[PDB]
């Protein structure tokens, strides 16, 4: 029924790095043009562009449609953003399915983009402060990392997690470690090339190519990762070494029937056997995966066992184990070229960029099914199985 | 198949009026609850609630879950935000549909909220400002109403289609004028009241309970309408009188299979028997509305000629009048109870607000065909049909 | 030697009140222009206006200079401002007195100047904020009204007096009220009539001609004034009513040399006898007027005794209960017309708007020696001996 | 009569530089109790502190005293800060003799501060904004560097001054390298040692002592000069490299009667002769030394040609050649050691700045008279005359 004919994504970007003042719908233009062309289908047969973004404060209008409009999508077509958190890029491939599985498009361009760096410090001062001092507000913080219900970071709810699986500092570093050294290992020998469309950072004194993950950690130690304090609770055990990043990034899939990637003699990258959605405890956020991989797997009548390859977001090492470790998939076909604590998470982006590499990982080994899926800030976890053709 | 159980808004305010200092999710809570209690479904049935909403900066994170978690919806459904500009509120609801149509949901609550009021000023202030004035942007303006191709305001793309359509100040100022004679004989008439959910504006010095739309303006004359001066060309035909405003609310609608409502005993407002959204050139974006209006009517299977009531979201005079001298229905089965230009135009819940006017219009007048349209920056437009049961 | 020939001030504004968007510059310029055609003095004959002036940030370059040149002051005289806080406004008389003094000058324009209400939020911004809020600080509390070694605010150095003195709340109440009855009656009397000018604040949709004194309280009641909450130590003793407000206002007095008023025939408001700063603990900062005015009188070779009339600003009830306690002066001959809880504090301009009062009042019950002194954050005191001629 | 008995300045640091987190007040108490050390003067017998200071924005209350307290002066001690632009530093000396002059003071330490890279950005943000962006406005370049007459900045009327005297960009750039190697060849012969007091940049990751004037370029080349674009002009002829810089640092002087310095068996830098102040047109403010200069050697009763050394500050090549021109003094005794082009322009400090140049190469070389002036923007200029003892 519906197929991922094609996919790319950019490189993900370091905080404030390379990707420091590009606009998310500059990544996002370039992404949909890089899968347009990787089919080989041309940009004025999109009917709408669906990018999950959490962070668009400033952009200007519908940043999707932006990025549309400059990828050479025609006006014709629509486009629109979303946000399920950190879910969205993944969420925002499952609604483009949902828009052809009801015949109400044919072909849609779904993904998300993200600049964690461009978001803005923002305040309400159309009252104005008549006396005293008033904050400004980081937006990707407080828009994008802080719960809404009980005023703390991702992080803590991390720490909650770790608490409640006792899941120790050397166990969470033991993970970040094999990430790094893993994502280390995959981009040297070639592995993330394909999904990975070059980005021209248009510069003054000199433009530059973008198409490797600047984020991964080159050699990265035990000692090192062991010597790092705890950046939220102080006497915690989540740290920067073992969180995932602050990141920039875009990436996005082509959709269409499994009639139509036929009628036009397109190999796709796999069919969308199903997708979930499930809420958890806004607390412990980061089990958001078990309820919705679960739920995905029986909407596909697929067994845990019965997985090839699988995505499963690093936010926090102490999310990632207790995942794993609840789930008992073997963890060998679990994030085999490295996850997000290494590679990167533009949140919007994040959920269409593990199913890149899904995606191009799956076609390289020829592994069959495979299972994106990711935790979501407020409590609430994605999923989706692909099965290749 | 799917049909919509209930549905409510709360009234529109003014900008800086009423809900000046209150959160979009709070305006949205009170009309996830009210949706609830009016089908007599409990939240706990609640699987997923889906809230157009284009200006939440610095809200936190994901407002359409706070205002599901605030309503009483279980931590275990989920929660999203879109954003298709002033389409958004009505696209929610289609979205919202299919999930139900591809059997991923049951029952969702979905709509639109916004508080313009509370949109933030913002800068991107990462790097530092070594020296120099910069800009604090109003996220208002820049993201919400601002063309992001052309540079300029919504109010310039209705100037293009006035002169386009030739489109006097007399012939706009007369279709303004009606809208808020049509709005007042409806507010005084109790016309609003079924699709009203009051609302408390939570005070400290009392509280204030807000159950009517105060930008409705009473005994507006075409001498007051006439002697206004052009707020966006200098020398130009669209006025403040003769364009929607600035404005906060939300509007939601409870979704379920047609077979499910019947299970409950819910009598619906109405099964959703299509919709539509086409893109059109961003510089004539109120034309959007033609397209989206007619492939909707195709897809339905309807004539022009089949509808007994219709709502077509007035963002200006001049894009109003277009529309209904293009697609040539019957002025008087159109915004029967007032527009936009009277109502005002809440961006992200102004969809769900114009769905709301005509399901509680059709019921009370017991017309069987009816049809929701509004045009979108960007260049877009978005329909709906729905039929009575 | 150095005699005042004429002074004028504006009406003292409320905070955000009359004059809440009126540069200070604008202010200072009307009372250059008032001080010159009191005296029959041309602005071409002024050789240096000296302005105190504690918040002038973002009034742009040396507003004294941009009063001067808005009053037609010569592009070859020249101007400045200072800042010895609350004590500015008579300092600089004191200034303006010494440039004489040594023969620098023949005619100075020497008082003070403030806008409260137009001071503004500020941030140091170029290092550059990676990440996380930041606070936009109220440079009116911070550069004005906070003590810089204990961090607290001027509020806060009252409660220590009035512990120290030993102050019930009754005491401050019935002089906070006392102080507005005074005030009031002289108000309606017609007793500040000779000191203001009239401020024209340019409209647009209308002039508003501002002579009179707004913040004084007109049938203050002693019941209103004890039900108020403690503002600085939430169980304190001080509070809006007992404190002096946040106001808007300038003064200034032309000088010259008796000699020269003598040559012109000009009849003097008073020959400056003697002043005096002295500095005390930051911590009982408003003790200030005690060392400095028995300086002053020292100098003058005068008793307290000799006094006919005094002029003690009142920043709050407890410290001006405890100056005036100490100094044992009669109450009845201080601020006969009321004082600073009543008519507000202007900061920089304080000093010279008592000053004009005590002149103007001199001249009309014909008193013969008098004296002005002020309280001064940081802990200082400045006090002027005046005598009439 | 009036003597400067010792002074002291930190070494001048650059823009962001090594005092880019400084506040000018504890630049400001190193002079302080360098000077008094210098002199053998303890900080319980000083009477005032006096401190030139443009740009004090968000230090808290009047810094003057900050820096006084500090350094040790006792709280008994006054302290005043005073803003005559470029002037106030220089001003600021000519105001503490005025109070020994009139009998006021026996001790006083006057000078500047300054920290342009500390200065804030700000917005008058009480009223509100109810909609629209709004500006941060840099105070540095607002309230330091804007002409309030004419709107352009200090550069602009550099660019008038060198049409009107008909400088060639060849000229002025000849004039700023020669600048540079004088201010080279002095820091390396430890010309500025005698007048520098080291100030240590108390740090956490380590202390660092600064002391060495940081701006000053070596072996600046006149093709490097020749090269730049017009800075203010887009066609002009002022560069950054014929311009002086934006610039941190304190300068000071310690004054006593001539009569008590011989009780005490001080040897002064110098006897103030005379000193004085005059206005020019604020589009050519660089010409303001020309008058000044004249004036104070009037007062002196001194020829041009009296003069054996002097110290005329460089805003700007442009207005210094003209300044030179004009008065016509030998070039070869001004600005022996370099001027603020090279050395740089704590707008508030560098009054004093050039004063201790002045007094401590008068005293190296055994110079007799020598006189110190400086350009004011708003159009004035200040100069003092000084005589070895
Ligand atoms: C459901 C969900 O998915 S919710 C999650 C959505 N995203 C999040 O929740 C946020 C996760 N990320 C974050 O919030 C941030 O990246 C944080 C708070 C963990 C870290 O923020 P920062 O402190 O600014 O990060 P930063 O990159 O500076 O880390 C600090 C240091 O850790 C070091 N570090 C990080 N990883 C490693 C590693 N593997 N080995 C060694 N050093 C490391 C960095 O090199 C840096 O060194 P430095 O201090 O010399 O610069
Ligand atoms: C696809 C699309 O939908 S795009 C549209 C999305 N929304 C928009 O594009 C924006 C349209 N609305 C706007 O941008 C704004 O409301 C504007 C620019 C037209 C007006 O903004 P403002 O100038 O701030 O509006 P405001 O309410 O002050 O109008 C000014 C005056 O007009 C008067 N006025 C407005 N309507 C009338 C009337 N019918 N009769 C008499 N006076 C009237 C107001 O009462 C007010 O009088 P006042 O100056 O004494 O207060
Ligand atoms: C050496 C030196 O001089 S330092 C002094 C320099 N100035 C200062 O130190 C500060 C003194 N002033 C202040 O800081 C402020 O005015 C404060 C903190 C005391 C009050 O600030 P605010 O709380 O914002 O003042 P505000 O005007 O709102 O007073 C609150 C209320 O008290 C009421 N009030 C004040 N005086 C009276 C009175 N005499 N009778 C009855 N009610 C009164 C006001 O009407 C107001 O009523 P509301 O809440 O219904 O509006
Ligand atoms: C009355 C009165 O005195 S009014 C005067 C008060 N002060 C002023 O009016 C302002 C004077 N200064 C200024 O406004 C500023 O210094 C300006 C606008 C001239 C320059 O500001 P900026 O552009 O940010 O200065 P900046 O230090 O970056 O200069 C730019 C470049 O010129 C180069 N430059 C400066 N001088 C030289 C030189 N002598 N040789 C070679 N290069 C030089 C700098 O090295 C720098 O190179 P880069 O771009 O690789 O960094």
């Amino acid at each position: 029924s519906i197929v991922i004919a094609s996919a790319a994504r950019t490189a993900v970007g370091s905080f404030n790095g390379a990707f420091a003042n590009t606009p998310a719908h500059e990544l996002g233009a370039t992404v949909i043009s890089a899968v347009l062309e990787r089919a080989g289908v041309a940009a004025g047969e999109v009917n709408e562009v669906i990018l999950g973004q959490v962070l668009p404060a400033g952009e200007g209008q519908n940043p999707a449609r932006q990025a549309a409009m400059k990828a050479g999508v025609p006006q014709e077509a629509t486009a629109w953003g979303m946000n399920q958190l950190c879910g969205s890029g993944l969420r925002a491939v499952a609604l483009g399915m949902q828009q052809i599985a009801t015949g109400d498009a044919s072909i849609i361009v779904a993904g998300g983009m993200e600049s964690m760096s461009m978001a803005p410090h923002c305040a309400h001062l159309r009252g104005g402060v008549k006396m005293g001092d008033f904050k400004m507000i980081d937006t990707m913080i407080k828009d994008g990392l802080t719960d809404a219900f009980y005023g703390y970071h991702m992080g803590t709810t991390a720490e909650n997690v770790a608490k409640q699986w006792q899941l120790s500092r050397d166990e969470q570093d033991a993970f970040a470690v094999a990430s790094q050294n893993k994502a280390e290992a995959a981009q040297k020998d070639g592995r993330f090339k394909d999904e990975i469309v070059p980005f021209i950072v248009k510069g003054r004194k000199g433009d530059i190519t973008v198409d490797a993950d600047e984020y991964i950690r080159h050699g990265a130690t035990l000692d090192s990762m062991a010597k790092l304090r705890p950046a939220f609770d102080k006497e915690g055990t989540v740290t920067a070494g073992n969180a995932s990043g602050l990141n920039d990034g875009a990436a996005a899939a082509l959709l269409m029937s499994e009639a139509e990637a036929s009628r036009r003699g397109i190999q796709p990258l796999g069919r969308i056997v199903s997708w979930a959605t499930v809420g958890v405890d806004p607390k412990v956020m980061g089990t958001g995966p078990i309820p919705a991989s679960r739920k995905a797997l029986e909407r596909a009548g697929w067994k845990i066992g019965d997985l090839d390859l699988v995505e499963a977001n690093e936010a926090f090492a102490a999310q990632a184990c207790a995942v794993n470790k609840d789930l008992g998939w073997d963890p060998s076909i679990v994030n085999v070229n490295g996850g997000a604590i290494a590679i990167g998470h533009p949140i919007g982006a994040s959920g269409a960029r593990i199913l890149n590499t899904l995606l191009f990982e799956m076609k390289r080994r020829g592994a069959r099914k495979g299972l994106a899926t990711l935790c979501i800030g407020g409590g609430m976890g994605v999923a989706m199985c692909i099965e290749s053709l």
